[PDB]
């Protein structure tokens, strides 16, 4: 997963370079809530077959990181893998490799 410190300008134009399919995401950490982070996957409505989406993410009070309270994780890394098992309530399932 994530290989850095990128998000708004070099995920958003990387992700529309290749064309890349449902799987592909990364992680970037938000600049309005240091704790937070936000995930970018490609995601269109499907008419643009082209576009990136974000989804704003909340820190947990546990400590942990959660898009949904049905997929709640305490570390990122295991969170990326159960969404690379499917999509726990994201427009994508996080199942590509990263590669740049």
């Amino acid at each position: 997963w994530y290989f850095g410190k990128l998000g708004r300008k070099d995920a958003e134009r990387q992700l529309l370079s290749f064309g890349n399919p449902r799987g592909t995401f990364l992680i970037r950490e938000s600049e309005t809530t240091k704790g937070a982070y936000s995930l970018s996957i490609r995601d269109w409505d499907d008419m643009k077959g082209d576009h990136v989406k974000h989804y704003k993410i909340r820190k947990l009070d546990n400590g942990g990181y959660y898009i949904t309270t049905r997929a709640q994780f305490e570390t990122l890394q295991q969170l990326v893998q159960h969404y690379s098992e499917r999509a726990a309530g994201l427009c994508c399932r996080l199942v590509v490799p990263c590669h740049k």
